[PDB]
């Protein structure tokens, strides 16, 4: 009886590099409120734990909060993902899985974090997907181009997130790549 | 709703400080195992985490380790209040709750957990205590004074736990205390009181 069950309608997750158009994609919905189940990024949350800014911490000093961040991070993604809602459609921006096999495996490769934080990371996803219900029908990928997106982000008043290497949105988005297409129902478009 | 929710027996817990006895204690139900389901502290898991060992990590550098060894110490414990058993008891050495309440609260005062840190395990046990099912229907708290506790741990093998100071063992005897005597926490249990005299 994983915690969640028969509570959560068709799900669609949007996927995407960071600057792949993810938030002005998901305004679209903005004014459907009164229909559907629209959860954005919980970007709010990982900027006050309470006072914490675990997301500028992180940015500021990978190797000593990567792991604390990415637990949290799996936390928001947790209790959206078994959020109770009477709409019939639900759309969230990122999901549990793009966490995992996409940004706690690349903190991984480029050393930000060591064995024994990543196995920890591991351990706790291994656990959720036990004993825990992710509702994940449709996947829209924003497949884009690790150079377009290092502009946008540029270009947009960026805070935390600004000073991100070109490199850590290659691979970035080739993780995106042997997850959405390398091997659900995942729509990819070209958002460019 | 909450997961686990009715598949748990009458849960009993048990508490103590480091060096309080406990290990010796839960050794006189193993032949009881029959009817019992008896979970020893999920020690070994920490001393083997896909080759890790974290408590040694975490005793070796607090600052650095402590939030990863809590973390998966919150979840080996959740992993043993919610394990499926068709024995009509269970008993359990240390919990969740002991993690919580006297573990990491002093990691934090002490400073090796910092805020940020301390914040993060703090919403993993609250969206636990909303969501997970937690049977404990009571406690037994092995009450020992640090002074004995800190004697027991010097005169058996040297473990990782081997060097905490007494001030330590001084610490989380005080948070115990506040826990299982004083009430201070929301516990939700009766606690039988046994000394280790
Ligand atoms: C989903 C997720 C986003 N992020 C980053 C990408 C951005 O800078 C921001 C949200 O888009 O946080 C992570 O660091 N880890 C994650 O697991
Ligand atoms: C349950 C728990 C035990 N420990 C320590 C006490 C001992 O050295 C060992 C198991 O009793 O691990 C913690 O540091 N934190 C915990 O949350």
């Amino acid at each position: 009886t994983k915690y969640a069950e028969g509570t959560q309608p068709f799900t669609v997750l949007i996927e995407g590099n960071i600057g792949s158009g993810k938030t002005t994609y998901l305004n679209h919905f903005e004014k459907y409120k009164n229909d559907i189940c629209l959860l954005t990024e919980p970007v709010e949350k990982w900027r006050n734990v309470n006072g914490v800014n675990l997301l500028e911490l992180m940015y500021k000093d990978p190797k000593k909060w990567a792991m604390p961040f990415q637990s949290y991070v799996t936390l928001t993604m947790l209790q959206s993902h078994t959020a109770p809602t009477n709409k019939k459609l639900k759309i969230m921006e990122r999901s549990i899985f793009s966490a995992r096999y996409c940004f706690v495996e690349n903190m991984r490769r480029n050393g930000s974090l060591e064995q024994g934080m990543y196995n920890t990371l591991e351990e706790w996803y291994k656990f959720i997907e036990e004993s825990i219900h992710v509702q994940a029908d449709l996947i829209i990928y924003l497949r884009t181009s690790p150079e377009v997106a290092y502009e946008r982000i540029r270009q947009r008043a960026r805070s935390e997130e600004s000073c991100v290497p070109l490199k850590y949105l290659q691979e970035l988005h080739e993780l995106h790549e042997d997850w959405l297409i390398h091997q659900c129902k995942v729509l990819v478009l070209d958002a460019d």
